[PDB]
């Protein structure tokens, strides 16, 4: 087969995100989806609104000598054909008159077809070629196309997916003169066209890679000529011609009809939005509305994406499989159904709680960051605010039954409780700690479980999600609003705070581009989520005074009222040149703020009007309201306006919902998506009394001696919930005291402590409890030990940290098939030289039964135990040196070694087996702590240690680098030992028992080798 020039075509991108209009038919049998930018069609989905398919159609118009493309004419305009429906008209005109070209398009509700109504117009004396230029990018990437004609059809398919096949046909209602398909930048129709005015290339087929199509229409005798394209798609070439056919059977004016109809129904059937929506106002929500709604997939009805775009699309190469906007965010969508919610369209938000729930919810509980319409995974960020979000969602709708929240709401509030206050992301996907924004949505949704556990008789769960948020609700102030900020009167709600103390001026690199600057210093409305949610009153003191520094920080005047950027520094936008995002830049102003800022003035009684006014101005004339606009009176080399659509996602579904949820709000006199049972709690006159409560025991953190822990302590409350990692169970409360032994349930247990006071009023405490199994008994050893006979020094290397060779501990536990040998250190247990948990410990643990007399240890210990031993644990993950060994230096068997820095435990996973039927409850020990080596380095893998005032010296530079010294000898590379004097032992500390002491029994100079005591277990 003869392919035309250029193969596989040139590199290609996708499109700005600035669309001037989107539209899909309100029917699901349509699986298509539709966006305009600049003059021509861009991106099309299909068959889920997560994938599109095209990059650009327009038209190209000849005399024969010269043709021109619409998108090169200055002279253009866009406006939404119907006030009732999403169908949008684009009229060209030639820059000299001659000629103009009108497209109006729609789609058909019955199929996947996209179909625009086209008018050609000569204004001349005529004689002109009209070219129809679609460039596809099937299923999502620019390559990969395959261009052919059939039946006087142009099509194109990319199968390489067999998950997403994907095919098109391009019908036009007059057919077509001359058809071409070609390569990008070589042989395509505009490149030709560009040439001569003429189409040189007729090769009828293209690909794969990325090509584009190219189809003349025939014109009808005099001026103008009217005709229609049918745009199908279907998982194969037949598929798609056959339904881009039925539609032009149907026809334009009929489909049209139909498609505006739907819309126009839909519309009138929902609630009749405040009549103090003057028309441009009203105009706005209408295609707000629509908008938000067409961000429903229609194969999983429920799913909800960001935006039917590409940010900075221009920018962005289409050779990969691309995320963009156009895949489901929980918070977006939250956004989304929220707004379907306020204007009444109560089976969305029904469904999208189910799609929630059914194919987003991960196993653990929580909602990933993002994914595909089918749940698919996309980003694996952890925002506890998607997590939020559909509890409350559920709890709006009312979907509370009992199966569902044992189910799916309870495995997602544990995950919250589980979570703690912090947030790993914010809202804007950067950085966590405790977050204005994220902890509003943390505490109403753990209120609102609170009511639903409650109200399907868990009580124990009930307590714990409003102990947990009642803390954290008021907690607010403490964690978040400085004092001491360097912006007006220094006092104000921070962005967020890595520690929870807001003075501290702790700083951070900020991300793109902002680079590092104190917490106190970064100014965000985030707040604001606070009344909104119902967590604080609308009047609440606190979100008052920061509202004057956080204007003065991120807000500014445009000429369509105030609007605010998200965040001091925020650098997620335009460079300074214009020119789009690429990492770093500068973050501009968000519409969907003054919206939010609206929803704060409406829930104190103001006039919110004025920010529907301000959201409004901010939109195109096809009345897209976009995620930023544009800050500075300068219009770079790029097209920039103050005040209008920059060049990431618009529209945003988001800023489209915030716009409809405010304006119902105008409506209702108050926020309407305000969860009342929380705010109720929060937001209401008559505070409630916090109980008393003081837990004893256990401590922050520690670890158990069986498969349960004693909780007790004091408290005025009424009643008393002890829950470990969800699993709740009563304590009850005696004369103001309380004592359970609760069940233990993994080897981490996050145990919380609610008390419920008689009033409602609640307290908290959370504990933590490592468990291995039962203790069967343990060893104790003094801190600061670490230093041999007592002259011992750590390799001044900074690996070395200090405790790294001081053991506090040793407890063994009886875990079920293995016995867990715990030891605990002072120092922090590090793994640098990347090694099984740890890398620098070599500890010794010799089991016998007291039998015999001195018994040397193994080789390069250069120590002796108090009696015989039947087998050594060597708690090494180095090398694979681990594992029981038998006195001749045979391995019995493996062992798995795990590291607890927050615990700073060494944890020895030791199968029962490898100790052949020697009991460790019953058996005598020695343990002795040495520093792991390479073999060429000392025998046995244990680092030697040599004379003090050798090792003082420095010389070599690494013996007091990289070994131990304060003992004796020098280095000897001749021998295995690589010690001139193996008399002093290699132990930095062991352990020993009463009447004796580790100065006594390391004392070498009075005795070589050394005797270490064999000890037993203390239950
Ligand atoms: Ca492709
Ligand atoms: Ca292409
Ligand atoms: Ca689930
Ligand atoms: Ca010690
Ligand atoms: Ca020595
Ligand atoms: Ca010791």
């Amino acid at each position: 087969t003869a392919e035309p020039p250029g193969s596989p075509g040139a590199a290609a991108t996708w499109t700005k995100g600035d669309k001037e209009g989107v539209g899909t038919s309100l029917n699901p049998a349509s699986k298509v989806w539709y966006t305009l930018t600049e003059g021509t069609m861009s991106e099309v989905y299909y068959p889920h609104a997560d994938t599109p398919n095209t990059r650009e159609l327009q038209f190209a118009v000849s005399d024969g000598t010269s043709a021109q493309r619409e998108s090169e004419q200055t002279t253009r305009t866009v406006e939404l054909a119907d006030p009732k429906a999403l169908s949008y008209r684009q009229t060209t005109t030639d820059n000299a008159g001659r000629w103009r070209l009108t497209k109006t398009y729609v789609t058909d509700p019955r199929r996947s077809t996209v179909m625009l109504g086209v008018t050609f117009e000569v204004l001349d004396g005529g004689d002109y070629q009209l070219f129809v230029l679609s460039d596809p990018s099937l299923a999502g990437t620019s390559g990969g196309d395959t261009g052919s004609v059939t039946d006087g059809a142009l099509l194109a398919s990319d199968l390489a997916d067999a998950a997403t096949p994907v095919a098109t046909a391009l019908v036009s209602s007059v057919g077509f003169g001359a058809v071409a398909n070609g390569y990008v930048g070589t042989s395509d129709g505009w490149t030709d066209l560009a040439a001569d005015g003429r189409l040189d290339n007729a090769s009828a087929t293209a690909g794969p890679g990325n090509i584009s199509q190219t189809g003349q229409i025939p014109l009808a005798a005099g001026g103008k000529t009217e005709f229609s394209l049918a745009l199908g798609f279907g998982a194969d070439t037949a598929e798609a011609l056959a339904t881009a056919k039925a539609s032009l059977g149907t026809g334009y004016k009929k489909v049209s009809k139909s498609y505006t109809g739907e819309w126009k129904k839909y519309l009138n059937s929902l609630d009749a939005p405040a009549t103090s929506l003057t028309g441009a106002l009203r105009t706005q929500y209408d295609v707000s509305l629509m908008t938000v709604k067409s961000h429903e997939d229609k194969t999983f009805p429920g799913a909800f994406i960001a935006s039917l775009t590409i940010p900075w699309g221009q920018a962005a190469s289409a050779e990969t499989h691309r995320e963009g906007y156009h895949a489901v965010w929980a918070r977006d969508m939250y956004q989304s159904v929220t707004a379907l919610l306020a204007a009444g369209d109560e089976e969305a938000a029904a469904r999208g709680v189910e799609w929630l729930f059914t194919y987003q919810q991960q196993p653990d509980g929580h909602f990933p960051q993002t994914s595909r319409v089918d749940g698919t995974i996309g980003q694996n960020g952890i925002q506890l605010d998607e997590t939020a979000f559909p509890i409350l969602l559920a709890n709006q709708i009312g979907r509370t039954d009992a199966g569902f929240y044992r189910n799916e709401l309870k495995p997602a509030a544990d995950y919250l409780v589980a979570a703690g206050p912090k947030t790993p992301q914010e809202r804007w996907e950067e950085t966590g700690g405790y977050s204005t924004s994220t902890l509003a949505s943390q505490i109403a949704a753990l209120a609102a479980a609170a009511d639903i556990a409650g109200k399907n008789g868990d009580a124990g769960s009930a307590a714990v999600y409003r102990a947990t948020a009642d803390e954290w609700q008021r907690s607010t102030e403490k964690w978040m609003f400085t004092t001491n900020g360097p912006v007006g009167d220094g006092k104000y709600y921070l962005r967020i705070s890595a520690t929870g103390n807001p003075n501290d001026g702790a700083t951070r690199d900020w991300g793109n581009g902002a680079g590092v600057h104190p917490e106190n210093a970064v100014l965000d409305g985030g707040f604001l989520e606070f009344v909104r949610l119902g967590v604080k009153a609308p009047a609440d003191p606190y979100v008052a005074d920061s509202l004057a520094e956080t204007d003065a920080s991120i807000s500014q005047e445009t000429p369509g009222g105030r609007m605010w950027h998200r965040y001091t520094y925020d650098g997620y936008g335009e460079k300074a040149d214009g020119s789009p995002w690429d990492g770093t830049g500068i973050g501009r102003l968000w519409p969907l703020l003054s919206g939010e800022r609206g929803e704060y003035a409406l829930a104190n009684g103001q006039d919110a009007l004025p920010y529907l006014e301000t959201m409004h101005s901010a939109a195109n004339a096809g009345y897209m309201i976009p995620e930023q606009v544009w800050d500075r009176d300068e219009p770079t080399s790029y097209g920039h306006e103050l005040g209008r659509s920059t060049g990431s996602a618009s529209p945003l579904s988001w800023a489209m919902a915030q716009y409809v949820r405010l304006a119902a709000g105008v409506k209702a006199g108050a926020p309407v998506e305000t969860p009342q049972n929380v705010a109720a709690r929060y937001a209401a006159g008559t505070p409630l009394s916090s109980p008393e409560l003081s837990v004893t025991a256990p401590e922050a953190l520690s670890t158990a001696d069986s498969a349960t822990a004693v909780v007790r302590g004091t408290t005025n409350a009424a009643k008393v919930y002890v829950s470990v990692n969800g699993t709740a169970t009563e304590a009850p409360v005696t004369d103001g005291t309380f004592s359970l032994d609760v069940a233990l349930t993994g080897a981490k247990n996050k145990v919380t402590v609610a008390a419920v006071a008689a009033d409602g009023g609640t307290a908290v405490e959370d504990r933590t409890v490592l468990y291995y199994g039962s203790r069967i008994g343990a060893l104790s050893d003094p801190a600061g030990d670490d230093n041999g006979p007592g002259t011992y020094r750590y390799p001044t290397n900074s690996a070395y940290v200090p405790g790294a060779f001081d053991l506090t501990g040793v407890d063994v536990y009886d875990a079920g098939d293995d016995y867990a040998f715990v030891a605990t250190i002072a120092g922090e247990v590090t793994n640098p030289w990347g090694g099984q948990a740890i890398s620098h410990q070599r500890v010794n643990i010799y089991l016998g039964k007291g039998e015999g007399g001195a018994t040397p240890g193994l080789p390069g210990t250069n120590i002796n135990l108090e009696h015989a031993w039947d087998s050594v644990i060597v708690t090494d993950g180095r090398f694979d040196g681990a594992g029981v060994y038998a006195p001749d230096g045979t391995r019995t068997s493996a062992v798995s070694l795990l590291a607890v820095p927050e615990a700073r435990q060494i944890v020895t996973r030791v199968p029962k087996a490898a100790l052949g039927g020697l009991d460790p409850a019953t058996a005598r020990m020695s343990v002795a702590m040495f520093g792991n080596a390479e073999s060429g380095e000392g025998i046995g893998n244990v680092r030697p240690v040599y004379d003090g005032a050798y090792w003082e010296a420095g010389d070599p530079a690494w013996i007091k680098e990289w070994r131990f010294g304060g003992g004796a000898g020098v280095f000897d590379g001749t021998i295995p030992s690589r010690d001139t004097d193996t008399d002093d032992p290699n132990a930095l500390d062991v352990l020993v028992g009463e009447g004796q002491t580790q100065a006594a029994v390391l004392d070498w100079r009075a005795g070589s080798p050394v005797v270490v005591p064999m000890l037993g277990l203390q239950p």
